[PDB]
């Protein structure tokens, strides 16, 4: 499932004189569930059940 | 400006068996407007202004 | 102050097939104090003093 | 093996007023393989094998 809003990210990056790949969402997407799953190893390690900004 | 999809992000975690604090997606917001400041500059020293996935 | 051997990181990246440029090890070096500036972020968010592995 | 200098590292920890757990600089010499790995990856997607410090 994606996670991120493609109009934004692109927006952004437009914002600052740049274009954006067909698929280079997709790669965002990606590093998205690497830094939720990163961030879970981290609450977990806490000897937390819930998720702070902290954690990422 | 929100980059994700606040629902999806939050139930993705709670299929982990975890629960997401108030302010969580922000700070995941946060590191994502990191993840592609720091694409922009791999862009640029690629001779390139069309972000690709791999420049992520 | 450099915090990595060079010669590792050189041998590493040799092993995959790859070259390192003049300049590569101290871009790493860079990242290095930024993952560890992070990590003491989330040490004290968790109400610690000592760092742990899984805070970076 | 070991990319870091641990008592360097250690030092500049304690600089910032925090301690080191036995195996923190374990979790930061993994964190710097993934680095490494992802830029390995970057070099290949540019074409080149020589890795540059903006593809970390």
């Amino acid at each position: 499932d994606t996670l991120i809003v493609a109009s934004k990210v692109k927006a952004y990056i437009k914002s600052k004189g740049f274009m954006t790949s067909g698929d280079a969402v997709d790669g965002l997407n990606e590093k998205l569930y690497a830094l939720i799953d990163d961030a879970l190893k981290r609450t977990e390690s806490n000897k937390r059940t819930t998720v702070r900004p902290t954690d990422f």
